[PDB]
């Protein structure tokens, strides 16, 4: 006798060869409803299958109920078989992996011109732009519906759903088709990466393509170190080449370990680094704006920000981190501190007061000046945004004040018009408060924090977010998911969240998201930069856009799959190392100052010389040599040395100075994670964080937690010469190495 033993035992009946409906299994004693397939395009809540072109795996889940309970049965892979009228071409290897393929007839050469038809008009310049840079041929947008070289269109009906496309590729044209804009969109990028293996031509055949999971994602902490928004839009172009659809953005964090000032007799809540990256009208009664005061972005270029990757398929989330990691706002409000007993009483300042009315008056006053209409915008702020994230990790005081705060925060969001995503706490702080729940996404970041599944049996949409498998911190002991990408390319899957494991096929799984989260930051900032963790970031896409979008097993190799990323190169018009088209120099002798120069910006490896004289040096006055939106080069500082701004605002001093009235051969070397200093051919010195040197100066020991490597990577600005240099410029070399 089985008693939901069942679930484990169930016998799917035959599916005999492209069927209409999902034979169903059945067991005397017990009722078997049908959960849910991974593909529900494929196999939908009602059962009817869709037909396929190429065989196709599906896995189907059960609700099996006997006496007065269930339990969700394990995943069952059905195999869609498609009728094999044909065998032609190989399927293109594609990254995430093209789920369904017809294998055509030879080639579709391309001319050297490109004619491209399509009904979305910022589609179709955004894709022909695209085409240009990957091709080199010039690409003209012809009328919707007029005749073309490759045609986007409108399908109705059909599977595909909101992501989905059919790409039709034969000698006559290429073909491409979705249920909505948004597929269609993809079906440029599946066709991009093509044409970057073999520009010439692609092989004729039909690829119909579906993503398994509904949110594929990447959270970044752009609060504890600066984000400029140049490299959140290469950020939004590499997620959408990968196909990934979502950038859940932290907008307001501060400095986790405040005991490192307590023990060292300072105030955390005076010195510990916070942000509100939002422009913001909130000020404290002391003047102190809630905005942050280094780099923040302005309300209109957070509006476009969302609606830039927006067209690039990608969902902006942003998030309000209350009632923890709050010291932006407890700086304006120190009254609403949480004043009650706790565990770690040296990270207080931080922790906003979720038990006092007054508290979420304030919280909510934030959230209406993004969700509610902006005067100038006539529009919200976060009018695109569908999704808002609350935050809502910790609360150190009562468990119940807790759930009261979250759903205050919850459904704030809701009654605005607007879905809420918060972290997974409640099997951490449960209680008798009810939680709103439909309506909600969760992160399900730790298993000891929410369970997948009660957060699934609590009625939640949830993400896998795990910490121990998708949280990387940068240069940190712990917290290094960037070198585990094999084991995660090969094992990992959206359903399997720490030790639990969902069916696939689970209608409240979303998807998933990997985090990057700035702990070594302030006082013991490396000075490293998001230059130095676009590898890593860029990784960990490739990989996990593969298990996200496409079925539970990867298609090759990790090392394979390695090479093929190499082969099809960073996304289109993306250019995120800086490196420059050709390798000859760049010589320019000056005529006076400034000079313009009108060059792109040249990441490392490089080398710098410059043939100059300081005529004078007037103390505190700032001296910029060369500038470009990727920083400047500070010939002199405040403090007199030589040294440089990034665009990411951190401060670098190579802690020399330069000879006033002397002719000085200056040379500088631009490499990753050091920028060094030649005076004459003399070393000057190697560059060093500025920015919170300070404050730690005068902790002594046991500060055992002050960075010990000193990382200045260096994108050198080419777009004016000498803009404030008080002295002359004989002869400027740039070389890339
Ligand atoms: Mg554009």
């Amino acid at each position: 006798q089985d008693a939901k033993q069942i679930a484990d035992s169930l016998s799917i009946p035959p599916v005999k060869a492209g069927a209409k409906q999902l034979p169903m299994p059945s067991v005397s004693g017990a009722q078997i409803k049908l959960l849910g397939a991974d593909y529900e395009q494929l196999v939908n809540s009602k059962g009817k299958i869709a037909p396929v072109i190429s065989d196709t795996p599906v896995n189907v889940s059960f609700k099996v109920t006997k006496d007065g309970k269930e339990a969700v049965s394990k995943d069952y892979e059905i195999m869609l078989q498609a009728p094999q009228a044909a065998q032609g071409n190989p399927k293109p290897r594609i990254i995430p992996e093209i789920l369904q393929w017809k294998g055509g007839q030879g080639e579709y050469k391309l001319g050297n011109t490109v004619t491209i038809a399509c009904p979305d008009k910022e589609l179709g310049k955004l894709f022909a732009a695209d085409m240009e840079d990957v091709l080199g041929k010039k690409v003209k947008l012809v009328a919707p519906g007029a005749k073309a070289d490759i045609s986007l269109s409108l399908l109705k009906g059909g599977n595909l759903g909101r992501e989905g496309y059919r790409l039709q590729i034969a000698r006559d044209g290429v073909r491409l088709g979705a249920a909505a804009p948004t597929g269609l969109f993809w079906g440029t990028r599946t066709l991009l990466q093509m044409l970057r293996q073999t520009p010439g031509s692609v092989p004729c055949g039909t690829a119909v393509d579906f993503p398994r999971y509904q949110l594929r994602g990447f959270m970044l902490d752009v609060a504890r170190t600066p984000y400029p928004l140049s490299y959140l839009k290469d950020v939004i172009r590499t997620m959408a080449w990968y196909k990934m659809n979502d950038l859940h953005l932290v907008i307001n964090n501060n400095y986790i370990f405040h005991e490192h000032y307590v023990d060292n007799g300072h105030d955390p809540f005076k010195e510990s680094y916070a942000a509100f990256r939002l422009e913001s009208k909130m000020k404290g009664k002391d003047g102190t704006p809630l905005t942050a005061r280094d780099l923040f972005y302005t309300k209109k270029e957070f509006a476009d920000l969302v609606s830039y990757a927006r067209k690039y398929g990608v969902n902006i989330v942003p998030e309000f981190d209350t009632p923890g990691h709050a010291l932006s706002f407890t700086r304006l409000r120190p009254d609403l501190i949480y004043k009650g007993p706790m565990n770690h009483e040296k990270r207080r300042c931080e922790m906003l007061d979720a038990a006092n009315p007054e508290t979420i008056d304030l919280v909510s006053k934030v959230f209406d000046e993004y969700m509610l209409k902006d005067p100038k915008l006539g529009r919200p702020v976060f009018a695109d945004c569908g999704v808002v994230h609350v935050g809502a990790d910790e609360f150190y005081g009562d468990k119940e004040d807790y759930r009261h705060f979250a759903n205050a925060v919850l459904t704030h969001a809701l009654k605005r018009g607007y879905t809420p995503r918060i972290w997974g706490s409640l099997s951490a702080k449960p209680g008798k408060t009810p939680v709103v729940s439909k309506g909600v996404q969760m992160n399900l970041w730790s298993t000891g924090w929410m369970k997948a599944w009660e957060a699934v049996n609590q009625g939640y949409d949830v993400i896998n977010t795990n910490d121990g498998a998708l949280y990387i911190v940068p240069f940190a002991g712990y917290y290094r998911m960037d070198r585990n990408h094999k084991g995660l390319y090969n094992n990992w899957i959206p359903n399997r969240i720490g030790n639990e494991t969902l069916p696939s096929g689970h209608p409240q799984l979303l998807g998933g998201t990997f985090a990057v989260w700035n702990d070594e930051t302030d006082i013991m900032h490396t000075g490293y930069a998001p230059y130095d963790i676009w590898g890593i970031i860029s990784g960990s896409m490739d990989v996990l856009s593969q298990k996200l979008w496409g079925t539970a097993k990867a298609p090759d190799t990790f090392e394979q799959h390695r090479e093929l990323v190499s082969s099809i190169g960073n996304a289109p018009r993306t250019n995120p190392l800086h490196k420059w088209k050709d390798s000859q120099p760049l010589t320019v002798k000056p005529s006076s100052l400034p000079q313009k120069l009108d060059k792109p910006a040249l990441g490392p490896n490089y080398r710098l010389t410059m043939e100059l004289e300081l005529t004078a040096a007037p103390e505190g006055k700032e001296q910029v040599l060369l500038a470009a939106p990727e920083g400047e080069l500070l010939a002199v500082m405040k403090d007199g040395t030589v040294g440089f701004r990034r665009d990411d605002s951190l401060e670098f001093s190579f802690g020399a100075k330069l000879p006033v009235g002397k002719k000085v051969k200056v040379e500088i070397v631009g490499e990753p994670e050091k920028t060094s200093l030649l005076l004459d051919g003399e070393p000057a010195g190697t560059a060093v964080l500025k920015n919170f040197s300070d404050k730690s100066k005068d902790f002594s020991d046991k500060f055992k937690h002050r960075p010990k490597v000193h990382r200045s990577t260096f994108i050198l600005p080419l777009k004016e010469l000498g803009s404030s240099f008080q002295g002359k410029v004989f002869h400027m070399n740039v070389q890339p190495l």
